[PDB]
C-alpha cells in the first residue's frame, strides 16, 4: 500500500524535472485545447490526453495508488506526441529529450519505492 504522501514527495521531483526543461516542457505544460490551437483532430487521434498539469494534479490530489500509475502516465504523455506529431516537428524532438530526462530520473526512485 503506497500512501498518497509518499507518492507525493518521492515522485513530484520526477516530475519538476520534466518542467525545469526550457525549451522542451512548454508545450506539455498545459492540457491540449485542439480548437485554439488549431489541431481539431486531436482527440480523434488522442483517446486518451494527458500533460503535465494533470500528472501534477492527480499527484496533489492523490490519485494514484502505486507508483506505476505515475510512470504510465507520463509515458501516455510522451506516446501521445510521438503518436500525433510529425518526426521533425518541435513537439516530437522535444518529447524525446524529456524521455531522455525522465528515464535518467525515475529509475532510482522506482527503485526506492519498490
Ligand atoms: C508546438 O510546439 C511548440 C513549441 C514551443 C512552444 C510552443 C509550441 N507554444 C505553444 C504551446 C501550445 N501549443 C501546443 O502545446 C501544441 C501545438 C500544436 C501541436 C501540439 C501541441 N502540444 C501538445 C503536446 C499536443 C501535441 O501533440 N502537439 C508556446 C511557446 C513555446
Amino acid at each position: 500500500i503506497f500512501k498518497p504522501e509518499e507518492l507525493r514527495q518521492a515522485l513530484m521531483p520526477t516530475l519538476e524535472a520534466l518542467y525545469r526543461q526550457d525549451p522542451e516542457s512548454l508545450p506539455f505544460r498545459q492540457p491540449v485545447d485542439p480548437q485554439l490551437l488549431g489541431i481539431p483532430d486531436y482527440f480523434d487521434i488522442v483517446k486518451n490526453p494527458m500533460d503535465l498539469s494533470t500528472i501534477k494534479r492527480k499527484l496533489d490530489t492523490g490519485q494514484y495508488q502505486e507508483p506505476w500509475q505515475y510512470v504510465d502516465d507520463v509515458w501516455l504523455m510522451f506516446n501521445n506526441a510521438w503518436l500525433y506529431n510529425r518526426k521533425t516537428s518541435r513537439v516530437y524532438k522535444f518529447c524525446s529529450k524529456l524521455a531522455e530526462v525522465f528515464e535518467q530520473e525515475i529509475d532510482p526512485v522506482m527503485q526506492s519505492l519498490g
